[PDB]
C-alpha cells in the first residue's frame, strides 16, 4: 500500500477528529509483583519516550506497491483455493439486516462498543444512539444509511495497547482504521454468509482460523497439518499488500458466485480514504485494519499468496498435498517434502511482501512442533492424553498483561482470562502465578479457578 495524497482536513471541509491522545492503560496492583518491559504505545507526537518521528513512524508501514498484473502463478493459486472453498457451498445471497446487525449463528452482533466512524464521530452520535440490542430496532439505522450513504472515509485511531521497548522508542504504534457504521453494515449484509461459513469452519478447507477457540482447535491442527511445517513471518503484512492481491481476491470472490458489483466493496478496502486527526489521506493498496471482514479477507489473501510463491519457486509442486491455516498474516502450513522458506520469502519480496522464515534470527534451523507458534501460542501435547494439544501462551506475555489495566473495575475478568491461558503452562507454573497474584490483597478477593478444575473442564470439553 502507498499513501497517494495527504492534506489538511479543513481544506476538504472535514472537521478535526478528536481522538484519545492519552493512554487508558495504567499500572495495575500487580505491576510490582510481576516483571515486564512493555509500556503503553505512543499515542501522540509529543511523547517524551520517542526516539523517532511519530507521524513518519506510524505511516512507515506503507512501503509502496508492486505494480503488476495477476500472473500465471496467482491465477493457478486462485483456482486451487477457489476449488477448496467451493466445497463449502457458500451462499452469496445477502444476509438479512437483522441477522447482520444483531447476531445470528456464526456472526456475533455488531459491536456497540467500537467507533461508529464518520460522520457520526463528528456529530457526537454513537452506535447506541442508533442501534438497540433490546429492541433490535432497524428504523434509525435504515434512516442513517439512506441519509449518509456508503463509501465514507475511515477514521484512523492509534491503538492503545502495550508495546515492547523497541516499538515505543521507534514510535511503531499500530493504527485501527474504523469503517463507518454504514459501510460495516453494508459489508456484513453482502458478505455475511461468507463470514458465517468461515467462522463455523476453521481449518484447512477455509484455510482460516478466524473465530477459533485455541482450547479446542489446537488439538485439530496437527491432525490437519500432515508434514514438514512452513511458518513464514511477515513484517507489516496488511499495509504491504499491493492492489494486485486485491485483484486476486476479487477473482476468487467471483468464482464463488459474487457479482462484479458485489465485489466492488473490495475496491473500498484497497483504494481507501482516511481521516487521521487534522489530516485526510488516500491510500492505494493496504488492507485497512478495522473494517468489516478485514481478518477474513486478510486470511483469504494469505491463502492465495503462499500458493503463488510455492507455484513460482517449486514448479513441480502439488498443491493438493499442501495444507494451510491462516489468521490474517499469521500462517501455519505443511507439505510432505521440505520447502526452503527463504526461497519463498525472496519470491515474496518480488510481490512487495516482506517475509522471513520462522527460524530466522532464532537458535534453531528447523521449524518443528516443539518451536512453532501460531496466534502467539506454542503447541504442547498433553502428557497423559497425547492426542490432546495445549495451546501455550508464554508466561512472559501473561505477566506483561497482568501488570497494566485500562480499568481496575474489570480486575476479576482480566485475571480470570489470564488464568485460562496460564494453566496450559503446567501445574507448577500455574501455582506460582496464583501465589503471586495472591501476594496482593486484591488477589485474595478474586475467584481464581483451581488447576485441577481448569484441567478437568478442558478434558471434558472434548
Ligand atoms: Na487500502
Ligand atoms: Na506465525
Ligand atoms: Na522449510
Ligand atoms: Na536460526
Amino acid at each position: 500500500g502507498e499513501i497517494e495524497f495527504i492534506e489538511s482536513s479543513k481544506d476538504a471541509g472535514f472537521p478535526v477528529i478528536n481522538t484519545p491522545s492519552k493512554t487508558k492503560l495504567e499500572p495495575s496492583v500487580f505491576h510490582q509483583v510481576f516483571e515486564g518491559n512493555k509500556e503503553p504505545a505512543v499515542l501522540r507526537s509529543g511523547d517524551p519516550r520517542l526516539k523517532a518521528n511519530f507521524e513518519e513512524a506510524i505511516f512507515s508501514k506503507y512501503i509502496g506497491n508492486v505494480n503488476t498484473h495477476v500472473d500465471e502463478y496467482m491465477l493457478e493459486a486462485v483456482d486451487h483455493y477457489a476449488g477448496q472453498l467451493a466445497t463449502l457451498d457458500i451462499s452469496t445471497e445477502p444476509m438479512k439486516l437483522e441477522d447482520a446487525v444483531y447476531g445470528t449463528e456464526g456472526l456475533e452482533a455488531l459491536d456497540l462498543t467500537t467507533s461508529a466512524g464518520y460522520p457520526y464521530v463528528a456529530l457526537g452520535i454513537k452506535k447506541r444512539d442508533i442501534l438497540s440490542k433490546k429492541t433490535k430496532d432497524l428504523t434509525k439505522l435504515k434512516e442513517c444509511m439512506d441519509k449518509y450513504g456508503l463509501n465514507l472515509p475511515m477514521v484512523t485511531y492509534v491503538k492503545d495497547e502495550l508495546r515492547s521497548i523497541e516499538k515505543v522508542a521507534k514510535g511503531k504504534s499500530r493504527l485501527i482504521e474504523a469503517s463507518s457504521l454504514n459501510d460495516s453494515v453494508a459489508m456484513r449484509q453482502t458478505f455475511g454468509n461468507l463470514y458465517k461459513t468461515f467462522h463455523l469452519n476453521p481449518g484447512v478447507v477455509t484455510g482460516s482460523a478466524v473465530g477459533c477457540d485455541p482450547d479446542l482447535f489446537w488439538s485439530k491442527i496437527p491432525v490437519m497439518l500432515d508434514g514438514h511445517l512452513i511458518a513464514l513471518d511477515y513484517s507489516g503484512y496488511d499495509a504491504s499488500l499491493s492492489p494486485v492481491w486485491f485483484a486476486c481476491l476479487k477473482m476468487i470472490l467471483e468464482k464463488l458466485g459474487y457479482t462484479h458489483k458485489e465485489t466492488n466493496y473490495i475496491d473500498y478496502l484497497c483504494n481507501s480514504h482516511h481521516l487521521y486527526r487534522d489530516k485526510h489521506y488516500f491510500v492505494r493498496g493496504g488492507m485497512p485494519s478495522g473494517c468489516s471482514g478485514t481478518s477474513i479477507f486478510n486470511s483469504m489473501i494469505n491463502n492465495i499468496i503462499i500458493r503463488t510463491l510455492m507455484l513460482k519457486v517449486y514448479k513441480g509442486i502439488d498443491l493438493d498435498q499442501f495444507r494451510m491455516i491462516a489468521y490474517g498474516d499469521d500462517v501455519i502450513a505443511s507439505y510432505p517434502w521440505p520447502i526452503d522458506a527463504s526461497l519463498l520469502a525472496e519470491a515474496g519480496k518480488g510481490y512487495g511482501l516482506i517475509m522471513t522464515p520462522a527460524d530466522k534470527g532464532e537458535c534453531f534451523n528447523e521449524v518443528t512442533w516443539t518451536n512453532v507458534t501460531f496466534l502467539k501460542r506454542y503447541f504442547r501435547a498433553d502428557e497423559q492424553y497425547p492426542f490432546l494439544v495445549h495451546p501455550v501462551m508464554p508466561m512472559k506475555d501473561i505477566h506483561e498483561s497482568i501488570r497494566w489495566t485500562k480499568d481496575p473495575k474489570n480486575t476479576q475478568d482480566h485475571v480470570r482470562s489470564l488464568c485460562l491461558l496460564a494453566w496450559h503452562n503446567g501445574e507448577h507454573e500455574y501455582e506460582e502465578f496464583i501465589r503471586k497474584i495472591r501476594s496482593v490483597p486484591v488477589g485474595r478477593c478474586l475467584t481464581l479457578p483451581a488447576f485441577s478444575t481448569l484441567r478437568r473442564k478442558w478434558l471434558d470439553s472434548f
